This record gives structure tokens, sequence and C-alpha cells, in this order.
């Protein structure tokens, strides 16, 4: 059972849970705290994929070479062991760092951090532990050849930065700022959680107005105007710090880091010029794309089941399963590109086809001088050099169709095998790569019958993929913008991003929501389901056990038998006069702050200021299980009155499923009661207004 | 009093409100219609702005090429003469059109597009001949030379689109189909004004992702995923047949159309490198456009309220005023640029300097051979072509600074005068034109302290005052992206759009807010007020006249009691058991069938399918002054059981207005009941949760 998140404000003046009703220093504390606090998840998210993408580069750019001189001196043999034995060292660095460490590092983040948006208390995701393992890991596992990015564990670690800033530091290594008060919310949190995400895309892509599209898009539940503008401002502060580290280091001052223009992935210096014979390629790729991103979503959730039948069985077995996909990928990176003949170098192409090294275009890895092996260009390279080698502007038929089907097939097998291992790994750069290997296939497969390049056909399958598996139209559309700089591609992405949606949508959900069902997170879907507006929330009540109320002034007995006994985290405060609802934390920290009276009194509130401070009320440091509570204390009394929310969401009897699940997630609810049309019949949660859960007891719905 | 609309879904199924519970045919003809009419809206609104931008450019272009045919003999009385009699014709056919025939169309539309996706009823607004006013009076207004666009008139034009696309044709000329029976809502009305307000501001900028985040940033208070796709598909379809009429008139098939990009004033071959010494120009640009866009926030308002006492005195003298003010708008168009000494040509800059004609950079217009005008290109051009010209990449030091000033200056003067006329006027291209000439005179200033290009200066200044005016930043960072294809410009436009948008908070509202609040729309924002959360709904009930219920059974004479004597929109249908909400369009609806009982007997569902299709009671087509109910059949009964909304959003009496007046607009309430903590005992409307009315009724709250 993960507990929901509590986003709803107690408007009585002892919680000071709205941030405009403290005094006049206080609201320009908030204010500038929280815009200080969105520049320094720009600065320290930008910061983090600087030094992640200058390891990265040195990293796997030295690794490279040393390959590339061994291959160069024609030693193959001793090019694959070093190519093995430095991928295979970078994964178990990373391997052993994830499940000896920090497990919840392992995968991307971005299905839990849009559970944790949706407000699902997801435990251990926003740790300093876990932050610090999914940036070696992924310098480790990008560094290690493997069929992943640094894209998706950015967004969780620029989420991780931003709940270590808005909470103080490490969990017991805090700073005790008294100024950091106000972001103890966890509708402050929430608001960092979608800063620090948005971050996260924009440091993936270089991508500042897509980072903000993918979190309104995707991960966050609810959003304010008033947070899209301290997303703009973490996106700016990260895009800004990171193009300021590619003009410093430009000139070699950064090892291998930096050779390499702002815009990653450019391709912006071609026509594209629509044409009506063009229509059917486009359409093409647009139902391949949703139909190779069904078959994708269906295998993963496949390969994910299987490879949560080796999670459980052991944690040298998640070792043995990453280095045994790191085994397999770098030989299949290494010793593929043997099998593909080397195509002689085209004088119709502009730049130099005889080209060695650790990066570039028309690689030269087993052929003569004057020919170029077009396998290895994509094989043994880096994963993103790889993505421009496809990508590549005024290249006509620069890769053949076996190469290109070799390319396809693998990194179709390496998208299923690498996603779900122990590493820091996700699925923009995998799909980015499929895609890309389709649409440069679908390019040259029409040789001269179009004008579209076929590496803009490239970009318009990758895009094609990426709605063919995320189900995304507009976060992707500015996430390929930024990449690829053709704001005349743009409407084409457009239409490809909705054909391979709508094609996508015929067969599977999204695969974030095939991680949020496999991970068992109780997401919360925002149309309700129709067979929902003929249940009513009275019959949903009735199968149901019944309310665990309060009183006003209960007694401490009654106070731990409900704490004791019951696991619900909140609790209707009655007595014929339903007056809110108190939560469980409030009813520990009135056990541990002993506040007990001796009769049946309803206290003045001289008497609460006296015993809790508004950062005594938001602090969750109790645990109900120290507090010793003797039987002569069981007989006293506790004013449940000013603790209580005493104005909570209410439905009534006759209230429909559906129109309850929708005050549900507008308002962001953990609780909401049912009163008669006992002022109170009833309490809704998360658990009960999943159309799983209904579904479960009453099974003649549809 | 301007009602509001109803978005709320009578979950019976008489009503048939939820499309997912209708036929399985009938699904599929819901889903292919709204695409099909995203596409049509795509389809129309592109065609629509491809003629408004033929007719703009073969009128105002054969204009100047008129005027510049008498400018280049040396007749430069008569080149006024032609001027200013055909800027007063084309406004004399704006204003007798708007004024005469609909006057709806005077302005932009979009504060009451935001007016009516608030849930606001606005009248008058979305017809056929309000959008064929609004197309050829937006042709006659640019082309007549004033500081105005086509760019806010075309989020109107394709608004009203979208309703005649949805509702089938003009009032009572339209089309019987029965597939556009499920359109026929206010919450399928209100996802079609979005769609077509998204293709407007498509159709604006050229600008495909900015059009569907203008609507969700601005417009738009509602947003599901769903809608963000069909709003994406038609700006999708609005740039691809408006690129396709700009790859179509390319060798002057169309006149003077065409000759141009595709991208609208393109700026893109420029490096941007970002420098620490140019931290201060560029937040010095944010400061000023904040600032002075709250002074053109302060002075506008002013404006129109001394204009709003003009168009109250009469019909002709909104006519005067915009024929006065567009005999100004020439005469200083014309004459100003002879106070400008002509600057020479200067080598350092590439294209051709020596330039006469109708469009282009570097005017030749009272000059010698070899000189060139400063002011007369831009002053005596159209103004999309004097964007172009300040925002020139590599023309160092092009313009003067008093060539600057008086443009600048002139510009701030026509930026008041000429927005409320009545022409079909707008907003985005005088405060670009603004913006442009401050952000160039900044950059020029700076004379060879700085390395940022003065026509990215004109840029950043724009974007700035954009911000200072209506407070956005991520809508028209993608429109000033999809504008100007600088991608690397883009982190240096948020910072100077964050920038301006805080310090034009610090003044001022939005201008959009302005004029809604100056034409008395009662529009509702997002976050309430926090006196809200210390006032009650119950107390906010007992400062209001009783509640006017109806029974379940009730008799015709009280029924006709509370359609006289009160003007509520909705009814509690009560009896000690609250059933719901009754309308005021669905008791009009059961007088004018005549289902009337002889006694008061709770009817069963074939007796109230057999009076009412799902047809009839989605239909608005009664009137209530019509019926003639006899005092013979006043003694009889209605039912209101099986037309009542069963399920309504209640509060508590203990809640408070700031949590009920964020159920009020998240979930999208007309009527929010108040039941006790008589089973109701109020009910909240729009006017009673807005806060300038609760300070009425309560002024000792802040
Ligand atoms: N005070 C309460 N009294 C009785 N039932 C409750 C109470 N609170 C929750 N429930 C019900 O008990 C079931 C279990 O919910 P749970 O115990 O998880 O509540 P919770 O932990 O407060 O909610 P969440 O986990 O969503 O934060 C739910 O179906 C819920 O409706
Ligand atoms: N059935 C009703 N009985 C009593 N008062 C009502 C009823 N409906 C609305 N009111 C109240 O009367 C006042 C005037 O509202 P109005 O008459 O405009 O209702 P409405 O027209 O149904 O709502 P809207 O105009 O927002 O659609 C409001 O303050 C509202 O709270
Ligand atoms: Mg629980
Ligand atoms: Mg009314």
């Amino acid at each position: 059972h993960i507990e929901s998140l509590d986003y709803e404000i107690n408007e009585n003046d002892l919680f000071k849970h709205d941030w405009r009703s403290r005094s006049k220093a206080q609201v320009f504390q908030y204010i500038f705290l929280k815009w200080t606090l969105a520049c320094l998840v720009g600065l320290f998210t930008g910061l983090i994929a600087t030094l992640i993408n200058l390891a990265v580069e040195n990293i796997a750019g030295y690794k490279l070479l040393a390959v590339g001189y061994y291959i160069a001196q024609d030693r193959f043999w001793t090019g694959l062991m070093v190519f093995t034995g430095a991928n295979l060292g970078l994964t178990l660095v990373a391997t052993v760092l994830v499940v000896y460490f920090a497990p919840t590092a392992a995968g991307p983040g971005i299905p839990e951090i849009k559970a944790y948006l949706n407000g699902i208390d997801t435990p251990n995701m926003f740790g300093f532990t876990t932050m610090m393992v999914k940036i070696v890991g992924s310098i480790g596992a990008v560094a290690a050849g493997l069929d992943l990015g640094k894209e998706g564990p950015l967004v969780h670690i620029g989420s991780c930065i931003a709940s270590l800033l808005g909470q103080g530091g490490p969990d017991n290594h805090r700073i005790k700022w008294r100024w950091l008060r106000y972001f103890n919310n966890d509708r402050d949190r929430r608001d960092l959680i979608t800063c620090g995400s948005a971050s996260g895309v924009c440091a993936a892509f270089r991508s500042p107005v897509g980072g903000v599209l993918f979190a309104l898009e995707e991960v966050a539940t609810w959003w304010r105007s008033a947070l899209l503008w301290r997303t703009f401002f973490s996106t700016a502060v990260v895009v800004v710090v990171l193009r300021a580290f590619i003009e410093i280091c430009n000139s070699g001052k950064c090892g291998l880091f930096g050779s390499g223009g702002l815009i990653m992935f450019d391709v912006s210096h071609v026509e594209v010029r629509y044409h009506a014979a063009d229509i059917i390629p486009v359409t093409l790729i647009g139902v391949f794309g949703g139909i190779l991103g069904s078959l994708y979503n269906h295998l993963l959730h496949k390969v994910l089941r299987l490879y949560n039948l080796i999670n459980q069985k052991g944690k040298i077995h998640k070792v043995l399963l990453s280095l045994g996909v790191s085994l397999f990928t770098s030989v299949c990176l290494f010793g593929l590109p043997f099998l593909a003949e080397c195509k002689p170098c085209d004088p119709s192409i502009d730049e130099i086809c005889p080209t060695n090294g650790r990066s570039g275009n028309f690689k030269q890895f087993n052929c003569p001088n004057g020919y170029y092996n077009d396998l290895s260009t994509l094989l043994l390279t880096t994963n993103d050099d790889a993505v421009r080698n496809i990508f590549s502007s005024n290249t006509p038929n620069e890769f053949g169709m076996v190469s290109l089907w070799i390319f396809f097939g693998l990194y179709c097998i390496l998208g299923l095998i690498t996603f779900g291992i122990a590493t820091p790994s996700g699925l923009f750069l995998p799909i980015i790569l499929m895609g890309s290997a389709y649409g440069r296939m679908l390019g040259t497969a029409m040789g001269s019958y179009t004008n579209i390049d076929q590496g803009l056909y490239a970009v318009l399958g990758a895009a094609s993929l990426m709605a063919g598996s995320m189900r995304m139209t507009v976060s992707l559309c500015v996430i390929f913008l930024e990449l690829t700089n053709n704001l005349l591609l743009l409407p084409i992405t457009m239409f490809v991003l909705l054909i391979a949606k709508t094609v996508g949508d015929s067969f599977n959900l999204s695969i974030y929501e095939i991680i949020l069902h496999l991970k068992g997170l109780p997401f919360l879907e925002a149309n309700p389901e129709p067979w929902m507006r003929n249940l009513t929330v009275g019959e949903l009540n009735d199968a149901k056990p019944p309310v665990v109320t309060l009183n006003g002034v209960e007694k401490v007995a009654n106070i731990v038998d409900v704490l004791r006994n019951t696991t619900h985290n909140a609790f209707p405060v009655l007595d014929t006069e339903l007056h809110g609802l108190i939560l469980r934390a409030h009813l520990v920290k009135v056990l541990k702050k002993r506040w007990f009276l001796n009769e049946k009194r309803r206290t003045e509130e001289w008497e609460v200021r006296e015993k809790f401070t508004p950062v005594e009320l938001a602090e969750r440091e109790d645990n109900f299980d120290d507090v010793a509570i003797t039987s002569s204390e069981m007989q006293l009394y506790v004013d449940l009155h000013p603790l209580t929310n005493t104005t909570p969401y209410t439905v009534v009897q006759s209230m429909s499923v559906a129109k309850a699940l929708v005050l549900f997630r507008s308002v962001g609810l953990r609780h909401l009661l049912v009163v008669p049309k006992s002022p109170v019949i009833g309490i809704l949660t998360r658990q009960d207004l999943r159309a799983y859960n209904i579904l479960q007891a009453f099974p003649h719905l549809d």
C-alpha cells in the first residue's frame, strides 16, 4: 500500500498552509525562495548534465579512440576485448551502485515521477544517494555503449535535485533554515518535482520549451499558470548553463567534450517543401510508427514481466542480467559491422567520407581507403553520434537496406533487453534509434521518388516511434524542434506524431501507463469510465467497511484504537455534527506532544498555538510506534477540533462515481467525505475511485 | 446579465450527454466527426487566412506601388492624396461594415473568446455575419496601413469558423444533419472554439505549437489531453494549407502575394553566442518591456474608457472616430519620414541599399541615389514588412536613434488610438512594432559594446513588450520561435519574457484582463483570494435571497411562477429529499411540450422518451414568452424528476468560499448547490464566487 499525498489546504490559520495568509515579510520570503529554488534547480541540473555529458563523452570517446587504435592496426580481436571489457566494467560499476546502494535509480524514474505528481507517495525515489547513483550510473551505462540514454535519467536527477533543494539537503543531513519551512507542503513539493522534471527533459535534449511541455503533457497531473513560469525559468537556466558549457570547452579545454554544436542532432540545412507525392510515405511512417510502437510496448511489457522474475530472485542476478545484456550489446555492436560490405565513397556527398576516429559520419572500420562501413557508422559509435549519422543532411543512399535492417533488428532487440536492467536506463534514445532505422529505411526505399531527405525521414520515423510508444503529441514536437532545428519539418512531424498516437492507441496504452500498471502504482486517470455515471458513491460505500470516525474531544484510548487497529490516514471528526477530517499525522502529533486534557473541554485557540507551531504541524517526523501512552493517560482527553480540516470536500450519497472521480482529480484530493443527501456515511480515497478496484467489487458494470 | 454556459453533464441516459454511453455506431460517428471538424477548422482557417493575406498584400502592395510611383516622380503632394484617400476608403469600408452590420467584430475578439472559454455566454460573438465582417474588415484595415494586424482578428475568425462548422452553418441557415447532434453541447462547443482559436493564432504567425500554447495558456480555462490532440491537428492543417499557398503563388501567380518565405519575419542567419557583457542590456530590455507594457496597459485602459464614451454616442461617431484615426495614421506615416535625413548606403551591409518598391529594406523615398530614408523603411510600408526591416540580420546601425525615437513615439500613439476603434483591430502587431522600436534603439545605443545583433535585440524588445502587456511566457516564446526561426535566441527570449512579466505584474493586470474588466464580462480566475478561506458559503448565502426551489412533481402554476418572476437559470428539485437541479431550459421545454399530468404521479421512463428525444433536450430553441398556458392547465402537474440533474455538485454549509471557487472552476460548474452539514439551503453561481461581488456584500474582508 503506497499512500497518497496531501495537497489539500487546511484553511485554519494555525496551520498556515496558504502562503498569502502569512506576514508581509513571509510572502516576500516565499516568493524570493521559490524563484531562487527555480533558478537553483536550473543551475544544478545544467551543471550536473554538463558533468554527465563531459564524463560520458570523455570515457566513451577515449574508449572508442582506443578501440579504433586497435582497429586501425588490423587487430580486430584485441579491439573486441577492449570494447567488451570497458563496457562490462562500466556496466559493473553502474550495477553494483544500483543494486547494492540505490535500487530506485534503476530505470528512468519517469513512471514514478508521473506517479508522484499524480499524488502517490512513491518511497525512496527522490534522495541524495538515489541521485548520486543515477549520476554515476548514467555515466557508466551511457559510456558502456548500451541501448539507453542519459535523457530519462536526467528527468529523475533533476527532480532529485529539486527535492533536495526544497527540503534543504539529504535526509538527516538537512540544514535547519527557517526560510525552507514553506516548502514542507506536499503541494509545494509537487511544484518543485514538476520544475525539476521539466529541467531534466530540458537537460536531456537542450530543449527548454519541450521540457515545460513534457511536464505539462506527461508527468504533472495538476497545472497552474504560476508553476509554468517557474518551470519556464528552470528550463531557461538549464539550457543557458548547458550552452555556456558548450561555449567553454570549444577549443578542447575539457577533453573530448564540446566538439559539437549547441544544438543536439542539428539537421537544419535542408529545404522541406511539401509535395503531394510524399503524402503516402509520411502516413506510412506514421502507421508503422504506431504499429511498431504498439509492438514495442507489448514486448517491453512482457520483457519487464520476465525481468521482474529476475529482480525478485536476488541482487547478484540483476548484476548478471545486466552484465549479460552488456556483453551481448558489445559483441553485437562490434561483430555485426563485419557483416556489412564496404560501400565506396560517394563524390556527390559533400563532406569527408574516408573518416576514422571516435565520432563523425562515414566510418572506415574494416574497409580499404576510399570505402566506408555503413553499419559501424551506427553500431561502433556512441548512441548519440549514431543518431546524427542517420539524421544526416544531404547524404542520399548512404546506408544500404541490409545494414539498416541489421541496425533496426539489433536496436529492436537491444531496445527490449537494455531497458529493464538495473542500470539507469531510459526510453528516449532507444526509441529514437529504432525510429531512425526504419525512417531512413523508408527514405531509402523511395529511391528518387521523394524530395524529403532520408535524414529528415529519419526524424519523422523517430518521432513516430516516440508517438507510437509514449502517445504524446505536443511535447515531442517541441523536443524534436529543439533537437533538429527544422521549423518546416514541424507540421510533417505533427502529422506523423498524430497518426502514430492514433494507430498506437488502437492496440496498447502508453509506455508510461504500462510501467505504472507493472509497478502497481495507483494512478488516477483524467476522464472517468462511462459505467461510473451509473454507479453511485452511496452504493460504492455499501460495498466497503463502515467509517472509523472520531469525536471532537476524543479520549486518548479511542485515538490509539484508530491508530493501532486501522491503517487509514484520515478520520472524520464528529459530535450529530460533522466537523471535518483530522489526519493520522496530527493524531500522532497530539499523542507525541501529550496535549492531554483531564475533562471534555473544547479548548481556546491560545492553548493550541502554545503547543503547536506551524512548523510543528508540517513536519512528518513522527512515528506512531514510539509513543508509550500510560493507561492513566488513556482516560484523558484530546481536543481534535483545532487540528481538523474543518472544510473538507464532500459529495452527497446520491453523487455518481464519475463526478466524484472528477472532483477527486481536479482539486487534488486524498480523502473525499460522503455526507447524506450520522452526518458522515462514507469516505472515498484514491483506491475507491480507481476503476479496477470498482470492477472487483462490481463485476456487473462494463 | 450575461449567462454562463452549461458544461455539466446530466448523467441520466435520457439526455445522452456522455458520448461514450451512446451506440457503437454513434461513438464512431462522434469520433469521426470531431476529427473531421478539427481538420475542417484547420482547412477553413488556413484558406481564409490565405485569402486574407492575398487580399492584404495585393491591395496594400498596389497602393504602395501607386504611392511610390507618385513619390519617384517627385510629386509628394499627390502621393499623399493617394495614400490618405486609399487608407480612408479602406477604413470607411471596414467601419460601415462593423458599425452597421456586425459590431462584435470590432476589436480582436480574444477578450471574449477567453470569456467564452471560461464559460460566459457572450452573445453575437461567433456568427456568420460577424465572421464575414471581420474577414473584409481585416482586409480593409490592415491594407489601410493602420496600427493593427490581422493576427488577433484571425483568432476570432477561426473560432467563428469553428462554431459555424459545429452547429452546421449560419443561424436559421443550418443544415439538419443528424450527425451534428452531438456537438450541440456547450462542452463540445468549448472544444470547437478552443481548436478554432488555436488555429487562429496559428494562422496569425504561421505558428502551429504557439497556437496550441496560446489556447492553453490564455484563452482556454479547461484543458483535456483529448482536446490538445485535435487542437494540435487543427494547427497542423492550418500551417500546411498556409505554406502550400506560399509554395503556390511563388512565381507571381497570385499578384503581389507570396513574394516572401514560408517563415514570417525569419531572422535565422545569425549566431547567438551568450556573453557576460550582454547580461545588462538584456535585462534592461526586460525591465523596460515590463515598464512600457504596464504603461501601455494603463493608457489603453484610459483610451478605451474614452472610446466607450464615443461608442455609446452613436454609430456615425464610431465611423468618424476611426476615419479620424486613419487620417492621422496616414498623414503621420507619410509626412514624418521627411523629418529623417537620408543616411548614405553602407558598403559593409550585404544586400541592396538603393531599394525602391513596395517592400524590402533600405527605402529610397525622398533621397538621392546611394542614400536611403530609414524612417520610410518603417512608416511607408506595410506593418508586417516594417517588422522585418527592424528585425534585419547583419545591418549594423541601419536606423538612427532619432528615426527610431520618431517611430517609437508614433507607434506608441498609434498603438493607443487604433486599438479601440471599430475596425477589426488587434494587439499582436502594434506591441511587436513598439517593442521592435525600443529593442533596436537599445541595440543601437550599445554601439560595438555588444555581440547580439540589433535585429535580434529587436526580437527581445518585441517579446518583452508582448510579455509586459499580455503577461504570457510559454505561448509567445513558441510564437517568436516559429516567427523568427532562432533556436539559440530562445533562452534569451525566455529571460526577457519572464523579466517583463514579473516587472509588468508589479503595476497592472494583463491586457486581456483589462478589457475583460472593461467589457463587464464576469471572468473567474484560478487561484482564490486569501480572505475567501475565512468566509464560509453558508455566510455567503445568508447575504443572498432565499432559494427558489421546485418539487419533483410540481404544478404548472408554480413552474410559471419560477419562470416569470425569477431570472434564475436552475432550480433545486425537492420533496425532505433533494433530487437535484432542473434547468430553466428544461422547464420551458416541458411547458412547450405540454407534458401535463392530471394527478401527482411520478411517471415511468417510457413516458418521457415518447415526449423527449435526446436531440429535443439539447436544443435551446425555446422562448418562454410564446407559451400561452391556459388556467385549466395550470392546475395540472409536470413530473420534473426525469429532467433533473440528479447528481449535481454540492458543497456543505461549512465549506469556505475559496474551496468552493476551486471546485466551481475546476470541474466547470454553473450552479453549485449548498446542502446543510430543507435539504438545500443555498445555490452558488459564478456571480457569488467572483471576488468583487463578495467585497460588495462583505466590505470587512481584505
Ligand atoms: N477514516 C476512515 N474510515 C473508514 N474508512 C476509511 C477511512 N479512510 C479511508 N478509508 C477507506 O479504507 C480503504 C483503505 O484506504 P486507506 O486505508 O488506504 O486510506 P488512506 O491510507 O487514508 O488513503 P490513501 O492511502 O489513499 O492516502 C479505502 O477504501 C478508504 O475508502
Ligand atoms: N434557483 C435559484 N434560486 C435562488 N437563487 C438562485 C437560483 N439560481 C441562482 N440563484 C442566485 O441568484 C443570483 C443571480 O444569479 P442568476 O439569476 O444569474 O442565476 P443564473 O442565471 O442561473 O446563473 P448564471 O447567470 O451564472 O448562469 C445569484 O447570486 C445566484 O446565487
Ligand atoms: Mg493507507
Ligand atoms: Mg441569469
